[PDB]
């Protein structure tokens, strides 16, 4: 079928993780307002101390139209991605215990000022960029270990 | 008295934390090259289990001449800062157990493609931006608790 891609917002994303962004978020005035601290945007929840790792994933832009047929999940850790030069990107997510719960399947496009943190065990699509090669500051467990991949009905993202 | 600011490099910064960047760093080819995973750039070390938080700190640019007279340190966690739109920024670091070991005092300027992760307990300067307001993606314990602050001999950064 067709998967409609919608604007990313914290509320629409909240069942799946957290949106990293400043717009309309509560902050603390630090150093007599020299810094505005937009606090507690996401929580890293990783099983092993020694595996709370910062990396950079440099991702090629997808060809469009874009069709998807599987999602991946990381039971052992959250996974945050924050584009490093203001890039818009696209995310697909689903809840579901053993397998993607297809009724929970949603797709979002960011506004270029947003990163995402997927909660542990939440289904999402493998990382890809939008339009241009994009470096994504990553905070996750790293490796290719304890990643479950499950097929989904083939569908085409629609940016109407 | 004059503190000279030098190019940021991994080898020069290594006693103090890690440089987050891709240039000349080992990576993994993922999804038949579609992603390059620059892995293990920095390790977040926060021992309390619910306190690894992602935030954004939006920092005003300092005025030059830049003069410093104190450093802060966080005994309970690492603190990473990665600029969000490729901004250059300036860092000041020192080692030292109870107090800044003045012989270890260094200043660095980044090339715009770099973030930093201060190791736990490393003295560094309170966050400031360079030239323009800069948003820094932040991974740390958050709050203003368990932060030690220590005067150092006043000094002027020199960018010669």
């Amino acid at each position: 079928m067709k998967l409609q891609v919608l604007p990313l917002s914290q509320e629409a994303f909240s069942a799946y993780g957290d949106v990293i962004e400043t717009q309309q978020r509560d902050f603390f005035h630090i150093n007599n307002g020299l810094v505005e601290r937009y606090h507690d945007l996401a929580l890293v929840e990783i099983l092993e101390q020694d595996r709370t790792l910062i990396s950079i994933n440099r991702a090629q832009p997808a060809n469009l139209p874009l069709t998807i047929h599987e999602l991946e999940r990381h039971p052992l850790g959250t996974q945050a991605f924050i584009p490093m030069k203001g890039e818009v990107f696209v995310v697909v997510v689903a809840l579901g215990d053993d397998k993607p719960d297809l009724s929970t399947l949603r797709a979002f496009i960011t506004n270029g000022e947003q990163g995402v943190n997927y909660h542990r065990n939440v289904w999402h699509h493998p990382l890809f960029a939008w339009q241009r090669v994009t470096d994504f500051l990553t905070i996750d467990r790293g490796g290719s270990d304890n990643c479950d991949v499950e097929s989904i009905p083939e569908q085409e993202l629609c940016f109407a």
